[PDB]
């Protein structure tokens, strides 16, 4: 039947691009997928739809008075491989919870039966700069059971994974939401794959795939398309295909073991990222 | 006339180092300052204390278990230049609003009237990756009147600056929140300064200062300190003194005019940051065209 998944991760590391490329490979693979973007910014579906900006449930809800009038064919658009797409949107900056649009989107897609009309996978593309309120909603309310975290060999990207992992632990007994693995969005750093393999193993999970940097990505993106649709013969298309296959066959769905800041700093030092703390040099620079 | 300000900015671009070096320069100027870090991670005060990490309210509100119970000795540590350094901390991921650490910290400080105890400036150091009721609090409750936005010539940093501006807009009437200007932390991008100047102009504000990249910052950072206390005779040290004096003497506090996504992307394109889309090849595979 359908598997409800979610790709979580900090902003600015190529997450939405990795999600849409993984989803296109799934669709190329024969799977029927729906992406539910949850970033207030709404940039989780444009490569599937070759679009400027998809109209968000929130923008619309603010138009015909409320979300009761909203039509499903106006909210959900289909694109490459038949992948269905919806954007939650979000409130105006500073007004309430920035990630609440998800609750509005999920509740609407529910009433409209969207989740039963031929779907093998549902992927919520959620931000993880903070894990609270609307952002933690797909986990809290047991809306996505298979969580895959996008990260890179950088402090903040790693910190976010840890806190998201924390969020999963907190709702452990709450449902069947579990961590399926870390996806490394390479930032062309030395020993980056090793660094994430190191953290995933420390978390009690797996680095399900290391996504290399490759210009073909931007060449595909400038045309509002995924690498799978733009250049199927490319080396990078295979990478997304590999990820897709492992996600499809994934069996490792665990309750993570959140590390501590010191461990975090340990991996970073250990892998050529952070420098070992000199000591005579502190407190009284000169 | 104690001035309450806030430095907002996207994370990952040295904002806190700028806030701290800014406050240090201010301190050297003989100004009495206090930094309220409102970042979950809590790195808004290390450089001032020469610490690895300062204890937050949240953490020690989970020791005594009750919001109020921490004389400013264990919670409010004064460090370099007499700058009082405090940290809000945040709650556990999934435990209520992450802005609980902020909303807490202030009331607590207003309860000890730490604001009234010999102070010229208070700077809340807040992250702008998420502009929601939780983190817009200082603005919303009228806790911070003078806002300064740290940004760089990059998409998210400028997007974050526009969103902070939207939040300033929203409350410009209920209180006296105003945007003092943009602070560009250079990330070594061409035309970065001119891009931010341009953005300042569009937003209807000013780029109060361009903070350059100087390895003496990373140098003094390792020492767990500011560039000011480190080597006050550094060329970079003078950039903070300059920014500081413009902050002290800033008359220009305005209500920002946010721009649309087009205007922003427009800006980004004319400065060579964002690629101009070729309409014809959109949705065509590499073999087709
Ligand atoms: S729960 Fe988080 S995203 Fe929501 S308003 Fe609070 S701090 Fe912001």
């Amino acid at each position: 039947a359908m598997r409800q998944c979610a790709i979580y991760g900090k902003g600015g590391i190529g997450k939405s691009t990795t999600t849409q490329n993984l989803v296109a490979a799934l669709a190329e693979m024969g799977k029927k997928v729906m992406i539910v973007g949850c970033d207030p910014k709404a940039d989780s579906t444009r490569l599937i739809l070759h679009s400027k900006a998809q109209n968000t449930i929130m923008e619309m809800a603010a138009e015909a008075g409320t979300v009761e009038d909203l039509e499903l064919e106006d909210v959900l658009k289909a694109g490459y491989g038949g992948v269905k797409c919806v954007e939650s949107g979000g409130p105006e900056p500073g007004v309430g919870c920035a990630g609440r649009g998800v609750i509005t989107a999920i509740n609407f897609l529910e009433e409209e039966g969207a989740y039963e009309d031929d779907l093998d996978f549902v992927f919520y593309d959620v931000l993880g700069d903070v894990v609270c309120g609307g952002f933690a909603m797909p986990i809290r309310e047991n809306k996505a059971q298979e969580i895959y975290i996008v990260c890179s060999g950088e402090m903040m990207a790693m910190y976010a994974a840890n806190n998201i992992s924390k969020g999963i632990v907190k709702y452990a007994n709450s449902g069947s939401v579990r961590l399926g693995g870390l996806i490394c969005n390479s930032r062309n750093t030395d020993r980056e794959d090793e660094l994430i393999i190191a953290l995933a193993n420390k978390l009690g999970t797996q680095m399900i795939h290391f996504v290399p940097r490759d210009n073909v990505v931007q060449r595909a993106e400038i045309r509002r398309m995924t690498v799978i649709e733009y250049d199927p013969k490319a080396k990078q298309a295979d990478e997304y295909r590999a990820l897709a296959r492992k996600v499809v066959d994934n069996k490792l769905l665990v309750i993570p073991n959140p590390i501590t800041m010191d461990e975090l700093e340990e991996l970073l030092m250990e892998f050529g990222i952070m420098e070992v703390e000199d000591e005579s040099i502190v407190g009284k620079t000169a």
